[PDB]
């Protein structure tokens, strides 16, 4: 029974660790699922719930009452939906003759609505699965309460060690992965929403992201973070209100409310994720975890290169052999997407490949200057692609069959589903050969991720010791040459002796 006892002990340890996982994620799941349902089913009640949650995430003091109100509102919604499911209600559609004009199925005119249009209409056909979503939300809230109660019961009843082993470093990252990486993660979330939407709203996001980048010292970020969080929550609320209540495609492009085409609300969830990260990062950014906190001698562990441990080998791989991987990724991103923006990628890759050694020899100042130049170019191309996404709506009307070179040059094509689709235009041959697989964003984003990671490496002391090693190698090269000459001389003497002996034997 010793094996059974060991399994029971492992299960108890896993359960003890869990409560900790539930504290960070339980909150993330409750904020995320309600917003997902609210965007899935637009409603006035959903709008109120979303607004309350949106305010709750950036500010902690509003969390208690918001959590209290969540279950009340969800119970109210469930009860009122079951009440209106009895269909005891028993309830102008004037089509235009010839300002917005359309011919296909709409919602104002071409369909009968039992309320007016400005409020979401709820009717339960199945009457069982049509109210399941709110029930699931209530169940999740109950689970969260149960978790808190269990924690209360366990309250009443019942880093410097990183470098020794790889498992210790793994534990440290699991504990504080977000502590030192939150800023980069929220930057990546911003580019994620920008790539996903390709609307006018994400143009606003990108302009604000460049404003964040240009103040690259972290104290300016400290000054400007609360304003960004307030802007983000107000913007999300505004977008939800706009969703609830001239070519058709162009109208779609700008985020606006049209009965015939309604801007997708599923995409918004991605924007919400960005706010969550920013809000979470902000509390950490403010908190610093100061209650934990977990050139003579600023480098306690200079000797990664020697490699006495497994973690040392992984460390040297990260701090020494990742710059060239960055260069390879830059080249791949430039070459795979044949638009004229990867030509800049190719040129940058060539120059960096040629001068990487002397760049590493340089002090951090010029290195970060050039690296910031590269990152700025990358974000510029991503913003330019999102801006030229406007040439996806007023595209068929003009660009096709005229100014074809323009489209081939900048690789104009739509990648979002909120338009017609790729791989259909080629059916008609308008003598333009639309590049369908060409335009994309994932490679630019991944290059952005690698650039930020390398920039972080440059700031770290570890690179500084590696640079010292590079200086030493640059000094040695001449001695290496002389040793090579000595080896060649020894070999040639050996061969001469063997040949002479053979000739003597022949004689
Ligand atoms: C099926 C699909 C699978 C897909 C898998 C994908 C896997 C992706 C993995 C991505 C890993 C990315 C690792 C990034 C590590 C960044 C390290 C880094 O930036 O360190 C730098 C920082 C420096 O400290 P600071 O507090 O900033 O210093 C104060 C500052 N300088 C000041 O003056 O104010 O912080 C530090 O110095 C901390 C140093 C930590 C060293 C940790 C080394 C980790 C090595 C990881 C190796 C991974 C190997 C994986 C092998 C897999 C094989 C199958
Ligand atoms: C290598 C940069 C890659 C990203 C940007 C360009 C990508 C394509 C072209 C790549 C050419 C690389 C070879 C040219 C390198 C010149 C040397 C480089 O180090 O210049 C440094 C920095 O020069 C700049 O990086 C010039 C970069 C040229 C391209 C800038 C592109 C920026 C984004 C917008 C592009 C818009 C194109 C047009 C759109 C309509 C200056 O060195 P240093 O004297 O030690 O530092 C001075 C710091 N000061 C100024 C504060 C005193």
């Amino acid at each position: 029974l010793d094996l059974a006892a060991s399994f029971s002990a492992v299960l108890t340890r896993i359960q003890v660790f869990v409560r900790r996982l539930l504290e960070l994620h339980v909150f993330k799941l409750v904020a995320l699922y309600t917003v997902w349902v609210a965007l899935k089913e637009v409603s006035v009640m959903n709008l109120l719930l979303v607004v309350l949650w949106a305010f709750a995430l950036p500010y902690p003091r509003f969390r208690p009452m918001a959590s209290c109100l969540s279950t009340v509102w969800t119970c109210i919604i469930i009860v009122c939906k079951m009440l209106y499911q009895l269909k005891i209600v028993n309830p102008n559609c004037t089509e235009p003759f010839p300002q917005p004009l359309e011919i296909n199925q709409s919602l104002l005119y071409r369909g009968p609505v039992d309320p007016a249009n400005w409020f979401g209409v709820r009717k339960g056909y199945p009457n069982l699965g049509y109210i399941q979503n709110h029930l699931q939300i209530l169940l999740l809230l109950v689970f969260e309460a149960v978790v808190y109660r269990r924690q209360e019961h366990y309250r009443r009843q019942h880093r410097q060690r990183l470098d020794q082993d790889l498992l210790s470093c793994l534990k440290y990252f699991i504990n504080f992965f977000f502590y030192k990486f939150g800023l980069e993660i929220c930057f990546l979330m911003a580019v994620n929403v920008i790539g996903q939407r390709m609307n006018f709203m994400v143009i606003l996001h990108g302009c604000w992201l460049v404003a964040i980048l240009t103040r690259r010292r972290r104290e300016a970020i400290a000054r400007l973070w609360p304003n960004y969080c307030l802007f983000l929550t107000l913007f999300l609320l505004y977008q939800y209100l706009l969703c609830l209540g001239m070519n058709s495609a162009l109208i779609k492009w700008l985020y606006l409310p049209d009965f015939f085409r309604a801007p997708n609300s599923t995409n918004l969830i991605s924007d919400f994720l960005l706010l969550l990260c920013a809000s979470q990062q902000w509390q950490v950014f403010s908190a610093e975890r100061t209650e934990e906190w977990q050139r003579g001698e600023p480098n306690p562990i200079p000797n990664f290169i020697h490699c006495r441990s497994y973690l040392d080998m992984l460390k040297v791989a990260v701090f020494r052999y990742l710059f060239w991987l960055v260069l390879v990724v830059v080249f791949v991103a430039g070459a795979t997407r044949i638009s004229i923006f990867g030509l800049g990628y190719l040129l940058a890759c060539f120059y960096l490949l040629l001068f990487g050694t002397t760049l590493l020899q340089k002090d951090t100042r010029a290195q970060l200057v050039l690296w910031d130049c590269l990152i700025l170019y990358n974000v510029t191309v991503i913003i330019s692609k999102n801006m030229l996404s406007l040439l996806s709506c007023v595209f068929v009307e003009q660009m096709q069959s005229n100014f074809c070179w323009v489209i081939q040059l900048f690789s104009l094509v739509c990648t979002v589903k909120g338009y017609y689709d790729p791989k259909e235009m080629m059916t008609r041959d308008r003598d333009c050969l639309l590049p369908v697989e060409e335009a994309g964003i994932i490679w630019d984003s991944i290059c952005f991720f690698f650039l930020l990671l390398q920039r972080r490496i440059f700031l770290s002391h570890y690179f500084l010791h590696v640079s010292a090693d590079l200086k030493a190698t640059a000094l040695q090269a001449s001695r290496g040459f002389a040793l090579y000459n000595a080896a060649n001389l020894k070999s040639i003497n050996f061969h001469r002796q063997i040949e002479e002996k053979s000739l003597a034997q022949l004689k």
